[PDB]
C-alpha cells in the first residue's frame, strides 16, 4: 500500500458490548476519500449487527451515521447517514461471508473505499468485490453532521449502544486514502474457499450456477458449470456450459473452456441489476445451455457431458410439453423444422443433415451441419448476433454487428427448431482440454412429449461393467438414461414418483455390485430415494430419508460412494442444505452401509458453515489423496433477494477426520 494508516488496531472482542476508539481515531481522519481494512470473525452473530460506526451520539442526531453492518443471513453492507444533508444511502450485498470452516471461525477480510474523487463507494470481502456504487451527491465518511463517536461492535446513537455486536476484530486499520483496486489485490486474505470459475475469466459470465464435479481415472478432476450471463435466471437466457480440470487434487485449476455454447448473442459480462423493478429481467431471445452432468466412460476412456437445451427463448416454464420436437418416421426419430413464412413445421433432417420437405416429399438444398447450422448449396448462412444493454433503463436486445453461423436453435435462423427442451452430449477423448460438437440425444417418451430434464451433478459409471446411467427426471416419473456402448445409443428405464410437477433432480450411488441408490429432491420436505438391484433395469418404491429437512420446493442434492472404510462400514456421502426455511445450513452427512440389508445409519453431520449462511446446489468428489472436494453455491439461489450475486459459487477441501468430529 502506497500510504501507512492513520489508525491501527487488533485483538478486538465483542460481546455484546461496544469499544469506544473515539480518543485514537476521530482527530486523524482528514479528508474526504477512506479505507477501511478490517479482518474480523462472527461465528455466532446477532440478527443484525454493526461492525464499526462512526456517529452523531447526541440528542436528536440519532439519523447522522456511519456504520459498517451484517446480518446473520451473511450480508454485509454499509449505511451513510445525515439527516442536515438528507442523504441515507444504504449499500448491501446477501450471502457475502464465511462463518466457520473445519468447526473453526473463518477471518474474513473486509475492504471498503469511500472514494470523493469517483464519488463511489466499493466493498470487498474475501477478495469479492461485493459492491461498487456511485452516487451523485458524495458525502465522506467523515463529514456527517456532529459525529463524536468512533466505535468498535455497534453505533452509538443518542448515547446508547445499537446493533450490537457478537464477534471479534481481529485487525482493522483506516487510511486517509481511496486505495487502488490494485492496491487492493495486494492485502492478504485468509480464505477457507477458492475460485474454479469466477468473474472476469474466459467464459466472460458475470454469474454461475449449478456445479459438478468428477475424479477421472487419470487423477485430474473435472468441473462443469452453468456459465449464466443474463444474471442468475434458468433458462430462458444465454447459458453456457463451462469447464474446468485440477491435476493437483483441487488446489490449481485450468482455465475455462466452453463443453458447449451457442454465439446467437454475446458473452458478456454484465451486471444485471438487483434492485426490484429490473432484478426480473431476463434475456429472451437467446438460446441457451442449462444443467450439466459428467461422467467418464472405461472401455472408451471417453468423458461424456449432458445438458439441457433450450432454443431461443425457451425454458422450462415455456417448453412446449406437448412435443419433442422430433417426427418418427419409422422407427427412426428425425428433428423437425420450421421454415421462416410457414405456420407449420414442414420440414425435417435427414440423413447426412439433408433438410427435407414433408409436404412434397422431396429434398431441398439446405442441408444441417454436425453443428446444427444451415447451409444452402454448401455454402454457410450468417446471422447477425445480438447484445444486450441496460443504457436506456430497462433491458434492450439488439444486433451488433457481427456475423456468426446461423443455427437452427437461434431466433434469427431460416430454419427454426421446435419450441421445446432437448438434451444433447459432447465427448472429450483428452479429459477436458476440448470438447466435440454436441450431438441431440433421441426423445424417450415418444413424439409429442417434450425432453426430461437433465439432473445435474454426476452420471454413473457400474464399477464391474460397461453400463453408464444418466438420471434426468419428468412429471410423475425419474427416467433414466442407459448405454452399454459408450454413450453411441441410450435406452430409457423409468421409474415412477408419487409427485407431479416435481424438479426431482437425482443423484446415484452404487452401494456394492449392480445395487444403486437414488437420492432425490422432493415436493415433500425430505429428500427420497429409490433402489435397483438389477443395474438400473428396474426400481422400487419411494422412500425418504429421516435426519436431514430440506424446504417444500427444495434443492438438488449431491452423492457420492466412499472408496474408504469409516467405522469399519462401506461409505456414503450426501451433500444437501438441510434447513427447512431456506437454501441455508450446508451439510455433508456420512451415511454408512449396513452390510446385510444395504439400509444407512447417517450417523455424521459436518456443518459446511452456519446454519444461517446460504447452501444451495452442490457437487463432492472424492480426490484422489481421499479427501473430499466440494464446490457448491453458497448462496439461496431460490431466494428473490439473492439473486445476481458473483463468485458465490466456491470450492473447499475437506478430510473424512474434519467430518466425523
Ligand atoms: C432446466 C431448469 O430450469 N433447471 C432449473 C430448475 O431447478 C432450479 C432451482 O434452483 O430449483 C435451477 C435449475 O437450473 O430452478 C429450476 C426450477 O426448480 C424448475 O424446475
Amino acid at each position: 500500500l502506497s500510504i501507512s494508516p492513520i489508525f491501527q488496531g487488533g485483538s478486538y472482542q465483542l460481546n455484546n458490548k461496544s469499544i469506544d476508539i473515539s480518543s485514537l481515531l476521530l482527530d486523524k481522519l482528514s479528508g474526504e476519500s477512506q479505507t477501511v481494512v478490517m479482518k474480523f470473525k462472527a461465528d455466532k452473530p446477532n440478527s443484525l449487527q454493526a461492525l464499526f460506526g462512526l456517529s452523531n451520539s447526541k440528542a436528536g442526531f440519532k439519523n447522522n451515521y456511519f456504520s459498517i453492518f451484517m446480518r446473520d443471513s451473511g450480508e454485509i453492507g454499509v449505511e451513510i447517514r445525515d439527516a442536515q444533508k438528507g442523504i441515507n444511502y444504504l449499500f448491501s450485498r446477501p450471502a457475502s461471508l464465511w462463518g466457520k470452516h473445519k468447526g473453526q471461525a473463518v477471518e474474513n477480510t473486509l475492504v471498503f473505499v469511500s472514494d470523493s474523487k469517483d464519488k463511489t463507494y466499493t466493498m470487498y470481502v474475501n477478495g469479492i468485490e461485493v459492491f461498487s456504487e456511485t452516487v451523485d451527491t458524495f458525502l465522506p465518511i467523515s463529514n456527517i453532521n456532529g459525529i463524536d463517536k468512533a466505535t468498535l461492535g455497534a453505533v452509538n446513537r443518542e448515547g446508547k449502544e445499537h446493533y450490537l455486536a457478537k464477534g471479534s476484530i481481529d485487525e482493522i486499520s483506516l487510511f486517509n486514502k481511496a486505495i487502488s483496486d490494485q492496491e487492493v489485490s495486494t492485502i492478504p486474505l485468509s480464505n477457507p474457499f477458492q475460485l474454479i470459475f469466477q468473474s472476469g475469466d474466459s467464459t466472460q459470465a458475470n454469474y454461475f450456477r449449478i456445479p459438478t464435479l468428477y475424479t477421472l481415472s487419470s487423477g485430474r478432476v473435472l468441473s462443469s458449470i452453468d456459465a449464466r450471463y443474463g444474471g442468475t435466471h434458468d433458462s430462458k437466457s444465454k447459458i453456457n456450459i463451462a469447464t474446468s480440470y485440477s491435476d493437483d487434487n483441487g488446489k490449481t485449476w485450468s482455465e475455462p473452456i466452453f463443453a458447449m455454447k451457442f454465439n446467437d448473442y454475446e458473452e458478456q459480462l454484465v451486471y444485471w441489476p438487483r434492485d426490484n423493478k429490473l432484478k426480473n429481467s431476463q434475456i429472451s431471445g437467446s438460446a441457451s445451455f442449462i444443467d450439466s452432468s459428467i461422467v467418464e466412460d472405461k472401455k472408451s476412456g471417453k468423458t461424456i457431458l449432458l445438458a439441457d437445451v433450450m432454443p431461443a427463448g425457451i425454458g422450462n416454464n415455456n417448453a412446449n410439453k406437448a412435443d419433442s420436437g422430433f417426427k418418427e418416421i419409422n422407427g427412426h426419430y428425425y428433428l423437425k423444422l420450421k421454415k421462416n413464412g410457414d405456420n407449420d413445421f414442414r420440414y425435417t433432417v435427414r440423413e447426412n443433415g439433408v433438410v427435407y420437405n414433408e409436404t412434397t416429399n422431396k429434398p431441398t438444398n439446405y442441408t444441417i451441419n454436425d453443428k446444427y447450422e444451415v447451409l444452402e448449396g454448401g455454402k454457410s448462412l450468417t446471422v447477425e448476433q445480438y447484445s444486450v444493454d441496460f443504457d436506456s433503463g430497462s433491458l434492450r436486445e439488439r444486433h451488433n454487428g457481427k456475423q456468426v453461423p446461423m443455427n437452427v436453435f437461434y431466433k434469427d435462423s431460416l430454419f427454426k427448431v421446435t419450441p421445446t427442451n432437448y438434451i444433447a452430449m459432447t465427448t472429450s477423448q483428452n479429459r477436458g482440454e476440448s470438447w466435440e460438437q454436441f450431438k441431440l440425444l433421441p426423445p424417450f417418451l415418444g413424439e409429442k412429449h417434450n425432453g426430461t430434464y437433465l439432473c445435474p451433478g454426476q452420471g454413473l459409471a457400474l464399477k464391474s461393467s460397461n453400463r453408464l446411467i444418466f438420471a434426468t427426471y419428468t412429471s410423475g416419473e425419474l427416467t433414466y438414461l442407459i448405454s452399454d456402448d459408450s454413450g453411441q445409443t441410450w435406452k430409457k428405464s423409468s421409474a415412477s414418483i408419487p409427485f407431479k410437477n416435481a424438479t426431482a433432480e437425482a443423484q446415484m450411488v452404487e452401494l456394492r455390485d449392480g445395487v444403486i441408490r437414488t437420492f432425490f429432491r422432493t415436493t415433500t420436505g425430505k429428500i427420497a430415494y429409490m433402489t435397483s438391484r438389477d443395474s438400473g433395469e428396474t426400481w422400487s418404491k419411494v422412500s425418504y430419508i429421516d435426519g436431514i429437512q430440506q424446504t417444500s420446493y427444495g434443492t438438488q442434492v449431491s452423492a457420492i460412494k466412499y472408496s474408504q472404510l469409516i467405522d469399519g462400514k462401506e461409505a456414503v456421502i450426501l451433500s444437501t442444505p438441510n434447513s427447512r426455511s431456506g437454501r441455508k445450513g450446508g451439510q455433508l452427512v456420512v451415511g454408512l452401509v449396513n452390510k446385510e440389508d444395504d439400509s444407512i445409519d447417517w450417523k455424521y453431520h459436518y456443518d459446511i458453515d452456519l446454519p444461517s449462511y446460504g447452501y444451495a446446489y452442490s457437487a463432492i468428489t472424492e480426490l484422489p489423496n481421499h479427501h473430499i472436494g466440494v464446490l457448491f453455491e453458497k448462496y439461496d439461489s431460490w431466494s428473490r433477494n439473492e439473486l445476481h450475486l458473483s463468485n458465490v459459487v466456491q470450492y473447499i477441501d475437506l478430510e473424512i477426520n474434519d467430518l466425523t468430529k
